[PDB]
């Protein structure tokens, strides 16, 4: 009949009314997004005299409890970053309002998908992609700090926010799917497009899955299209193999879900099960990026900082981020020292 004295709906979400005053402090403007966790809203903080995003968690135990884990990690990240210089959206404060847990963040304006949509999915330049890459590798180095050891677990374009148009800077948002390095409790994780092979294979995993996600994102930021746009896990694996070839046998012999995508011949090699696809590793990244052919779809022909030399450095890096072996895949510190960033 009514939910939470009328303040809530079916899904335990707070019904947001335009121009409502909570606590003589926050002035609600408009809803900016919806998710499984609850809602996000654009508000004006009267005390600090600034705009904020407020994450209104659902009035439901499971969602409260999940968001309390998120709070715990965000405040652990504040302890290790008082200067706010590692390109992370930071928790300002949290509070209870009409039985909802609300997390207050600084308000950014657009996500990286918006940026892409504004290019009509043709991409931004390599000079913009460089800057964003350095900042993301900085963010991951920080996450990999031994006391934090945090896996974001859902790096995709909507979880990367643009600071502001003349500042040319990005930040990582939404640590609600995040956890610290540990014994494996979860298996169906990451967004499919950016899901790593260790995850698709049901193998152990660590902070290197986030670097796989970043390999994909950076190719997408310069091409405008996702690198591996799988319709399901089988099709995702197949798209990965098209570019990078069959994974190594030492890996596939260990992998508990190997037989979902591959099969073991009598000689002991692994090959693709049949489900349309190019043969293993013949869709080269060299050619997707258009290293010698004037960038993606010829659009970077004649533009400064888009030479063969420049493109090879970017390629080289991406290839190190898309290593099949999580042990040898490039870590954040070695990524920062790459010649792509000179
Ligand atoms: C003006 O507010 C935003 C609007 C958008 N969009 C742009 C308008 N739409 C085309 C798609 C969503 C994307 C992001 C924001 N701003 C946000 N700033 C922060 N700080 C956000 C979050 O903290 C956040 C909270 C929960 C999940 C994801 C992000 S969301």
């Amino acid at each position: 009949k009514v939910y939470n004295d009328g303040y809530d709906d079916d899904n335990y979400d707070y019904i947001v009314k335009n121009g409502e005053k909570w606590m003589d402090r926050y002035e609600i403007d408009s809803l900016i997004g919806k998710g499984s966790f609850g809602q996000v809203v654009k508000a004006y903080d009267r005390v600090e005299q600034e705009w904020v995003a407020i994450k209104i968690i659902k009035n439901k135990k499971a969602f409260l409890n999940q968001a309390q884990i998120e709070v715990r990690l965000l405040e652990l990240m504040n302890k290790h970053d008082t200067e706010m210089k590692y390109y992370i959206v930071h928790l300002k404060r949290h509070f209870m309002f009409r039985n909802h847990l609300c997390l207050v963040f600084e308000m950014l304006s657009y996500n990286l998908y918006d940026l892409l949509r504004n290019t009509n999915f043709r991409g931004v330049s390599l000079n913009l992609t460089r800057k964003f890459a350095q900042q993301m590798c900085t963010a991951l180095l920080f996450l990999a700090t031994p006391e934090l050891s945090i896996i974001h677990c859902d790096l995709k374009p909507e979880n990367i926010l643009l600071c502001n148009p003349k500042r040319s800077a990005i930040k990582i948002v939404d640590f609600g799917s995040s956890c610290q390095l540990g014994q494996r409790i979860y298996q169906y994780i990451q967004s499919r497009f950016y899901r790593s092979p260790e995850v698709l294979l049901g193998m152990p995993y660590d902070l290197a899955i986030d670097m796989w996600s970043l390999g994909c994102i950076l190719v997408e930021m310069h091409t405008g299209e996702p690198l591996f746009s799988g319709a399901n896990e089988v099709d995702q694996m197949n798209k990965i193999v098209e570019v990078l070839g069959i994974p190594p046998a030492h890996i596939l012999d260990q992998a508990p879900k190997a037989r979902k995508f591959f099969e073991k011949l009598p000689d002991g090699t692994w090959n693709l099960k049949k489900t349309e696809y190019k043969p293993p590793g013949t869709r080269k990244l060299h050619n997707i990026l258009g290293v010698e052919t004037g960038g993606p779809g010829g659009r970077r022909a004649g533009e400064s900082g888009h030479t063969v030399a420049d493109y090879l450095k970017f390629k080289d890096l991406i290839l190190r981020m898309l290593d099949y072996d999580p042990k040898t895949r490039i870590q954040p510190y070695y990524a920062l020292q790459h010649s792509f960033f000179k």
